[PDB]
């Protein structure tokens, strides 16, 4: 379509009149997010992100809305879009455009391009607008990314400019791939150096998620990582708290809002048992489900068995499982042949990445019929067997599609890491090369201590003899770099 | 307020057009409810309930619609009303008026008087409409009650018609008591034998929850139970499953939809540790919460400590609690002095009974300012401390007000008990005196069997020598009458 | 054998020199057994049990030691025998014979006829020794019993006396039945009226375990209960604590002493999900095990599924099970054919009753080879499959045979029930008929309160208005009598 | 002032050789639970990779270790063994080891062992020296397998005092073990002036089993006093995340249950430290229904603690009403006499970490409290001024091993599998290794894991050619980046 404009701010959301509801919820998230509020007070005078022009691509939720206003509290200008077609919280997007001090007729916030229920075409357009700053002599100079979509637009964009052509999409490529090229091919017809000029301008990217960090590795190994990158995902306080315990919280929320199906007493299959696999399984156990897991990695599999779970393959467990949940971050986990053998009215969901863990393209062209129950709940029925399957969020993240994603105090951790990673890549750009980096242990321990204190946990303080005995400083770090917690 | 009437059906709901949506979730729900679906098969030809005119007072949820259409499949005529002002699922209510083979233009289901977010005046108007059948010759001849507001309206209704006067409300009476008395008083100045006529027509009551069953004990003690009552609550497959595992599910959902407070790592105070208290503590402990309990009973209290919870008074733990849940079925549990001691932005909710476990009158009278966040969530702020708390559903059942109540498969237990109870009191009425009964053990066992079979469990069968050793029939019952499971 | 006699106390134990070790652990246990130490204090001056001559059949442990010495503190005379051939803890029996003030040279305690590792013959000789008081004018006038063996001697012995003959055993009879029949026959020669005299003298029996109480229920239905009986098993503070939270303690101890098998990660099969079964499953799940349950009762079977356990048959699960535990109180659970199907080096144990849950006579006669590894551990090998299984305590109670049984504090609940039952039946004998009984709610509540105050927990006291709301006294009882906790 | 037994060419010193029939029974049973070790015997039998190895071992002398020992010898090694703790030796295990699968108490056919449960500190360091002192002066120890770094410390400190030419006088205020350690090296330096230096030349590598052992290994290295290559066995994922945590979940319960008859559920339990060993302690108690609080110095460990449902507190604020207190820090001075005086009457105190210094046993024994021994490794300590008593397990030394029998077999299958691979690699590939602390590669860590998964019956998924490609891993693994924390 065409961006909305109002009082200096271009944007495109569902409804600005939701801003008042949003503001109330933001204000409440603030009291649950000490990672960001503590970062606001510390960096208030310094203004470390001044000059920064951050293009962000992360689910547009209340929690992100508090992160965005942490970045502007520290000097930055931002533009934003979501990273899933279903995860935008519309009242959040609207509080963000309107700002703490504006009204919907006079918005005083930041540009936002997101709404719940985008098509694939609307998602890539919203993307483009987030990356395309209004003065051509001042492009995006930082990226905050989730799952690697922004970075993939710029780096593929550039790689097709440099080559003078965008390749025509093969028929058997995702329909999102067809859409992605169309955006660049149509852009290239008019502007030949657009993504090149943005790439050469961006001083670093901070990436939130495991799947995004796998893409960052494939760019650096091919030699195309065109700017420094921080792996925020693998901070101890991100991966072992947001990936695991945010999920222990929000799988349950996703499933309860989608279905009115009992968890306890049912057979649940969790695919993959990494940090997201771990949390899915612990929530289900705690609700008294009969859990089984799949894994490729014998270490991760031995962990499952020790925590009380059968390790099995999909084809062994599929036709008896009541609830099936993919959490591997890999493709082609649950296929049409598997869906076809699922019990009647079994629940299928993905909590990992994109929509390729579950074979959605195969299911659509199989001859099953779909009845939409409500947004992001669809019942599919096979005429030959008579059996039906409930599918959540069209195979895309069910905790963000069917619910609200992880609670506020969990994102306080993940986003404290994101704020810290932006400061260090902006103010210290000189010390980093075009490779993937992780934040030092002290910064990880900084963030955790904030939350330990907010919870009321009373840390023991080492004596001088005890620090000497351990080979550590009283103030930390307390552990070796390889330490696994 | 006047009832709507299409194709001979009087009703008052939120929106008929929601029926399609409702009907889709009712069909899904029938697949989750083997207990009720078994009973429709079994008694289809017998029509055991032909001639029944059942007035029901019970949360008008999707689970409850599956029940109502069970009673009608078994031959009954029913009229319905919710028993909480927040508990109606308007799409459920719509599906029920319209019936499996009707449409909103030509509905073919049953009279319903129910919408989400009724006022106290609308609530009681509804109950009267539900108890008042079209033909003054054919009143209600059966009651289905959840909490005892249908039984109270009839039994007190007749008490005041006999005294020849409905007393004034004292100025300190509970607002619902005054609203309730205003109903009986206004009916009496036009119709002086109304409640006596229905009370003498009513062949029996089947009662759903603990609180309702206590009322039934106090009417029977005072000589004032005018009809047989079955205590469905204390069916084994109801008390130990609905109250415990149902709540383990639906406590989480309520807090998740109301807030985005993380549960893991948080200090949670459960008040009361009977079966609702036992579900609440197990839901929270499985999400990582540090739980403590309050109890008056030394036995329940010793059970709590043996499952790893501190047993404390509200006085000593209120200031530290991140979430406070009241689950006692008794009043005066969390007083204004206690709300005022709560940490800034803590969560207060009740999952027990009515609205008086929490001092909601005192809170509302106190001078505290209320800001409404969204439906059933309010933030209250004290200008003396500067602290706020979040209160869910105005102090009323949080699981059915903020979310949707216990999930379907649980409610197949409760409502197969309720159907079985209505078949018994209707068809064997001669055999019952005017007092409180509980169902026979073999009936509990038959209910549970359905559910074990549906989930896929395999029950062992006793040989003739083991049945003999045990002193039991191979087909049960298997336990002494005092057995506690 | 011939009883030993020193300082006028007849006895027969393993080694009196253990008394010293015995006394320090007895004293240790007192600090852990509030219910018994409180009763000693309350009824100190009263001396309620003066005149009592208590013949007790109960596992001769440090816990029981504490009981025996409670009953003597309150006035009674006692004589004791274990109720399991392997349960005696010989240092505890030493200390009971020597008494708190005696020495091995000059004992000042009570007659004990117990050692660890008895033969069936020694077992029953010990039984008759404990029931046979020195003075023919002053027989036993009370029985404290666990499993019903002492009651069985008196009542069957009295049956053959009134009939004039003790019958022949058939070659089919179990080894212990033929030894039981042997003892009574050999006595009917020199003493025609021994047991009739004791039945008439016995004022009542108190019975500690589920299986004992079944035996009593069967004596009452056959019109043969010669004296009142108290079912201590089915006190709330016994069944719901000892049967379940004691087993959750002692099942684990028995397996760790018998073997060094990891529990975590292994498949476990628990036969029976009553109270002992519910505690077994709970132990294994908190240690990491993959637990499945077998059951005949569909209610108990559905409680299992809701706590995260498949309900399965022995036929379908026996070959996958690393540990098999029987928890039924029924005979014929694990037969020869099931043992032969067990995987190599799997552990078989029984925590229920006697030794016929496991087909131990089938095994012993099968052709299999036994290597004794150590006391109460044996490896049995099938020359035809070449597989070996480990059998704990020869199929008798694995928690008392291989370990020390339930811990001190759990037994303070069960044994304060027992002391209270003995005071009731002795000092208030007139109020009890010749049928089976359970203690009054208030007496259960008294027991729980003692142990709740000892653990640090704080009960809330009902206000006068809250007590009326509920229709209970501020001091209780607090629950209806069918109440299930 | 004590000298070895010698029979059939074996020198040794144990409790009772007549316990060998019993021990062999338990050993064969343990083999069925240890496929990590049984797998390596099969893979490497034909090749015999440890030929020429003469391994001095200092690791608790348990059934579990017995299978380790008899695995190292199936692979060609010669071994001499002693326990690393004075209370952890299982006598019947020591016997079956000396006597071998095929010998007899009169004609033993196994390996020298210097170990009995309940050694004095003089007998511990004497057994250590023997274990390290091979019969042929030409051929001393050429490999170490150590647990907590006591063997490594004798060799390196021994050496250090030979080169300064004086074993230094023990202070007035030094741990009684330190006084006993020096006294050993000073009596020997009289009659042999280059004993330890010759051994340190001959030792080609050490493999260290435990977190405290590795702390000490890190300190020698920074001193530039690490004389030989060292493999950090503790820090494999399959040792650290399965022995330290899930082993302790099992055997903490066993220690407390054998020591006392105290119910765990319902009680207030306090765990100091929340690393791998602290996390297993907590999980065990939780699952027993305990009311658990933890202490921590590290805020990351502390936040994990709270997310699993535990108050995070200090000793001083929780000590007064804990029913059970367990230290798992591997750091010193956690429970001082002041804390002990504050504990509830008949409360339990134990140590599951290291040595004897987590708990102030030196201050406790000099305080005027009186001691009554209940049974081995159970002592009741009573304070005259309060009337109060505490139960102390294992004199403040490893309770899982002192009061019970250590981790179950299937748990050690993982640690000792990591130990057997460590020894193989450091012997057959010694030239690749500098004098530094080293960890094993991920594929060896996944190979150990795969052995046990498959024993337990877990069925892993196999990646398609396209799946492995997307992840950028080979089908056969490794599956995870090197920073990955599991
Ligand atoms: N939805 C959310 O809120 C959320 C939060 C965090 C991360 N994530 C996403 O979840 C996914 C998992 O991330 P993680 O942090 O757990 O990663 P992880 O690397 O820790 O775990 C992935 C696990 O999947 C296993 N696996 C891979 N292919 C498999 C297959 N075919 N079958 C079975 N197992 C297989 C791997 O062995 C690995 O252990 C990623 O896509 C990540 O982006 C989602
Ligand atoms: N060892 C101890 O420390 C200890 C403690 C308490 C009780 N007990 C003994 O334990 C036994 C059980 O006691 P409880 O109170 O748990 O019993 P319970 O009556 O509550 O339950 C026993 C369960 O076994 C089930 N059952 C019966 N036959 C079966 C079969 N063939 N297969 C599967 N399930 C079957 C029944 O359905 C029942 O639920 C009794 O014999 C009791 O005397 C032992």
């Amino acid at each position: 379509l065409t961006p909305d404009v109002r009082n200096g701010i271009d944007f495109k959301i569902a409804d600005l009149s939701l801003a008042d509801f949003g503001r109330k919820e933001l204000r409440i998230a603030e009291h649950e997010m000490p990672g960001l509020m503590s970062l606001r007070r510390e960096y208030a005078e310094v203004q470390p992100l001044k000059g920064a022009r951050i293009s962000g691509s992360l689910h547009m939720t209340v929690q992100t809305a508090v992160l965005i206003e942490t970045l502007t509290a520290l000097g930055a200008e931002v533009r934003w879009a979501s990273c899933n077609i279903f995860s935008t919280q519309d009242h959040a997007a609207a509080a963000v455009v309107v700002g703490p001090h504006g009204t919907p007729d006079e918005p005083k916030g930041v540009p936002v391009f997101a709404w719940k229920g985008e098509t694939l075409e609307e998602y890539w357009w919203a993307a483009e607008q987030m990356l395309t700053w209004p003065d051509p002599d001042k492009p995006a100079n930082m990226i905050l990314d989730d799952g690697g979509d922004a970075t993939m637009l710029v780096l593929r964009g550039m790689q097709y400019e440099k080559a003078g052509v965008v390749p025509p999409a093969e028929e058997d490529d995702p329909a999102e791939w067809k859409v992605f090229l169309n955006l660049l091919r149509t852009r290239f017809e008019t502007d030949k150096d657009k993504w090149t000029k943005i790439a050469e301008s961006v001083k670093g990217v901070t990436e939130e998620t495991t799947t995004g960090v796998l893409r960052l590795y494939q760019f650096a190994a091919a030699g195309d990582l065109a700017f420094p990158a921080i792996n925020v995902n693998d901070s101890v306080t991100k991966s072992k708290f947001d990936n695991k315990y945010g999920t222990r919280h929000s799988l349950i929320d996703g499933i309860n809002r989608g279905t009115d199906a009992l968890i306890g007493g049912k057979k649940v299959l969790i695919c993959g048992y990494g940090d997201v696999g771990k949390g899915c399984a612990e929530a289900m156990k705690g609700q008294g489900a009969r859990v089984s897991v799949t894994e490729i990695d014998p270490i991760n599999a031995l962990q499952a068995m020790m925590e009380g779970f059968d390790v099995v393959t999909v084809e062994e467990a599929i036709g008896d499982a009541d609830i099936v949940v993919t959490a591997t971050g890999n493709k082609d986990i649950i296929m049409l042949e598997h869906i076809k053998a699922m019990k009647d009215h079994a629940i299928l969901g993905n909590i990992g990445h994109f929509d390729n863990e579950i074979d959605m393209a195969g299911l659509e062209r199989s001859g099953a019929t779909r009845v939409n129950v409500k947004p992001q709940v669809d019942l599919w029925t096979f005429g030959d067997t008579g059996r039906s399957i409930i599918v959540l969020s069209e195979g895309r993240l069910l905790n963000l599609g069917n619910a609200t994603g992880h609670p506020s105090f969990v994102m306080s951790n993940s986003f404290a890491n994101q704020t810290i990673a932006q400061i260090e890549l902006w103010t210290k750009n000189d010390e980093y090369d075009n490779e993937v980096y992780r934040l030092p242990k002290h910064l990880d321990e900084k963030v955790a201590r904030i939350h330990v204190e907010a919870l009321g946990g009373h840390l023991t303080k080492l004596t001088k003899e005890q620090a000497e005995y351990l080979g550590v400083d009283v103030e930390g770090p307390y552990k070796p770099d390889h330490y696994r917690y």
